[PDB]
């Protein structure tokens, strides 16, 4: 769970709460209400409060005297099973023992607050399925809510809804009778284990939130209108789910490995990381890159960071087994003085070794937002290995934030998309940026539902957040930053738009 993020609190409520709630251990995290990117971890040690910034400008979130993580989430689970680790200025170590739980619902996904019982009806009866909810505020008892419920099976009465009301006494919850909950979320979730059962026998199973992110494309412009008055409270509801996905990184835990990644803790999920074959039998561990299989749920992507000077042979060893053609580069080399990714290709014109791997850069063509590389790669030994693998590197992506128009990104996803369309049996195009989480999961997202309105056309159904769920379940973190949310609406805003004009 991850009860211990308060999104709509502020920095003397989070004293005040530890202080009168909390003890020596006791933590939460929360947003900053005016400088989005920022969070601060607030902790209580010896009786007073520190709070600790943590930043993401979009490729990580970056704690203060601590490490860099792929999300909040794997934050809280690193240090609260690491003592000793997290540090203040002076030294000494600050303890995460406690989670302060937040009560607040509005994060959640069945939470819809304002909302009238015959439109939440209206919203169940065409959306709606069996076991679908929503919680809204009654209108009729002021403080009070209402669970509305579509249980059942043409409208021929073999379904129904079913409101429920729900008594909020002295900041405790309940539905009449029974327990009193702390708040709605403990409601839900009880009475999502153990349903309701109406007298003649009904069982209210609360199997899955209303949805209501799934648009048609043709009506994005309307919804990116509504969320522009908001876009920061959708992407807080989809963080909301990320403690969903805490799956195991072993692999990438392992001595032999930690040099072979970037960011120590930013590491690939066991259950989809890319496995190397044929390594060299004097290296004991050969079977490792910081990188996962990104299907979406016919064309799938590599995930992966920036190649370190040590796990360049690595790189091209991935590129090779994988029989990938296409690589998607997000990142110049330097930014901001500090290395992203090192060169992993050779000069115009020149032939290099790469361990067992042989590269020639054939010819490099600029245009104003990339330059693309033709490079032909073979293993060393063995001539008609020879393919070509067209590198795709993009050099205009601001060094904080996002593009401020998305057609830049969009032109060079289409010409990315028709060279990977245009050879047979290519497999997955391979995507880097730095840590390979944030602009690397927003190219990535854009492209998976550009991708269904290129194929079904203006007239498909796409949903934003279940998506950017869907690819964080296979690498941790994947799209970074509410910029980079809104950047994906923004650019599939923008590519309907061209459509439609042509
Ligand atoms: C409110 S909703 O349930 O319709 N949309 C939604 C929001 C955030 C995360 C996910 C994952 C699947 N759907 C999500």
């Amino acid at each position: 769970s991850r009860r211990w993020f308060h999104p709509n609190i502020t920095g003397v409520e989070a004293e005040n709460l530890l202080l009168t709630r909390g003890v020596d251990g006791s933590f939460l995290a929360r947003p900053s209400k005016s400088n989005p990117g920022d969070f601060t971890l607030s902790v209580r040690r010896n009786g007073a409060v520190t709070h600790i910034k943590i930043q993401n400008t979009g490729d990580y979130y970056d704690l203060y005297g601590g490490e860099k993580f792929a999300t909040l989430a794997e934050l809280v689970q690193y240090y609260m099973e690491h003592h000793g680790q997290l540090k203040e200025k002076n030294g000494d170590v600050i303890e995460l023992k406690y989670p302060l739980n937040c009560a607040d619902p509005t994060s959640e996904r069945w939470f819809h607050g304002h909302l009238s019982g015959k439109e939440a009806e209206k919203l169940l009866t065409e959306k709606g399925k069996h076991g679908s909810f929503l919680v809204r505020e009654s209108q009729s008892h002021p403080g009070d809510f209402v669970l509305s419920v579509r249980t059942g099976d043409s409208n021929d009465g073999k379904s129904k809804v079913t409101h429920v009301m729900i008594r909020c006494q002295e900041l405790k919850y309940d539905v009449g009778g029974g327990e009193r909950f702390d708040s709605l979320t403990d409601l839900v979730e009880h009475y999502k284990k153990n349903p309701m059962v109406e007298t003649l026998g009904t069982v209210l199973q609360l199997k899955q939130p209303l949805n209501t992110t799934r648009i048609n494309a043709a009506e994005i412009e309307s919804r990116v209108r509504e969320l522009s008055k908001g876009f920061w409270e959708e992407f807080e509801t989809l963080q909301q789910q990320e403690c969903k996905l805490l799956y195991s990184r072993k692999e990438g835990q392992r001595q032999e490995n930690k040099n072979k990644n970037r960011y120590k803790n930013i590491l690939p999920f066991d259950h989809t990381r890319v496995v190397l074959h044929d390594g060299d039998p004097n290296e004991p561990v050969s079977d490792y890159i910081n990188a996962n299989i990104i299907m979406p749920e016919k064309k799938s992507y590599i995930a992966t960071q920036g190649c370190l000077q040590n796990t360049v042979n690595d790189f091209w060893r991935m590129v090779f087994q994988e029989n990938s053609r296409v690589i998607v580069m997000t990142t110049k080399e330097v930014e901001r003085g500090k290395s992203k990714c090192v060169k992993y290709w050779p000069d115009e014109y020149a032939l290099k070794e790469y361990g067992v791997m042989r590269v020639r850069n054939v010819k490099e063509s600029a245009a104003h937002d990339y330059t693309l590389r033709e490079l032909k790669l073979s293993k060393v030994g063995q001539g008609n290995t020879e393919r070509t693998v067209w590198q795709y590197h993009f050099r205009t992506w601001p060094d904080h934030g996002v593009p401020s128009d998305p057609g830049g990104v969009l032109d060079f996803l289409e010409e990315v998309h028709h060279k990977q369309e245009s050879i047979m049996d290519a497999g997955p195009v391979v995507v880097h940026c730095s840590a390979g989480i944030g602009r690397t999961g927003t190219f990535i997202v854009i492209d998976i539902l550009i991708d269904i309105i290129r194929e079904k056309g203006v007239d498909c159904d796409i949903d934003v957040p279940k998506t950017i769920q869907m690819v964080r379940s296979q690498r941790s973190g994947m799209v970074q930053t509410e910029a980079q949310y809104r950047f994906i609406y923004m650019a599939v805003q923008h590519y309907i738009e061209t459509l439609q004009r042509r």
